[PDB]
């Protein structure tokens, strides 16, 4: 039902920029969180923030880039396999995702300190990040951020985010057509 609302809003506009803005706004409102971003990969899997919806008086990320050396060296990393990156608390680590769900038997995996520092540089304290695919080409990332506090991500939220990213990818594909 939440997904149907998002898809309805996405298809009630025509151009890709309106689709991006509506998408980030609707995801941010639905999750009641502080930032949702659409991030576009460059050819080297560095990338730039294209659209954002923020709430709570945070710095704007649109216009800025994040040049992640790991994503560059691994050409998009786990996102080439459409695995999400789910971190309730950037200081405690990621929730293990296996067979399309959380592995509740595994402890959280701490992040590398320079990754944590990059996230701090973007004012992030919690992140759920999923791939945007244009066809089978990895195009970018859809990120849900909490800035003021950790936030618990459940698997239904990550699945929703992935379905929204599917819709974004379809919109990008149709715009490129
Ligand atoms: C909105 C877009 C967005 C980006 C770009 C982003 C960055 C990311 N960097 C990652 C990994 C990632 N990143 C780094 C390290 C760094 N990263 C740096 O920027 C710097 C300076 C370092 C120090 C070398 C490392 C070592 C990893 C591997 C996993 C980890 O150690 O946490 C990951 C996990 C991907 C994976 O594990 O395969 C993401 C999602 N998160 C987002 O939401």
């Amino acid at each position: 039902q939440a997904l149907n609302r998002v898809i309805t809003k996405i298809r009630q506009v025509s151009d890709l920029e309106s689709i991006f803005s509506t998408t980030t706004q609707e995801v941010r409102r639905l999750f009641g969180i502080e930032r949702v971003t659409i991030y576009k990969f460059r050819e080297d899997y560095f990338g730039d923030f294209i659209t954002e919806s923020e709430a709570g008086g945070w710095r704007k990320l649109v216009g800025s880039g994040w040049e992640d050396p790991y994503l560059n060296e691994h050409q998009g990393g786990r996102f080439q396999q459409n695995q999400p990156f789910v971190v309730d608390d950037i200081y405690l680590g990621e929730t293990i995702w296996e067979e399309g769900k959380f592995n509740l038997q595994k402890p959280k995996r701490p992040l590398t300190d320079c990754h944590i520092e990059a996230l701090e540089s973007f004012e992030v304290k919690s992140c759920a990040v999923v791939a945007i695919f244009q066809g089978q080409k990895l195009w970018g990332l859809l990120s849900a951020f909490q800035n003021s506090a950790p936030r618990h991500w459940d698997e239904a939220e990550v699945q929703l985010l992935m379905r929204v990213a599917d819709q974004l990818g379809v919109a990008i594909q149709q715009a490129e057509y």
